[PDB]
């Protein structure tokens, strides 16, 4: 698994 | 801004 | 599991 | 301003 978020 | 990441 | 919030 | 994050 490899995941990523963003709140800008 | 937030962000994270991961593997796995 | 990757969670993430704003208030703003 | 109100923020959080989290794995896992």
């Amino acid at each position: 698994m490899v995941g990523g978020v963003v709140i800008a």
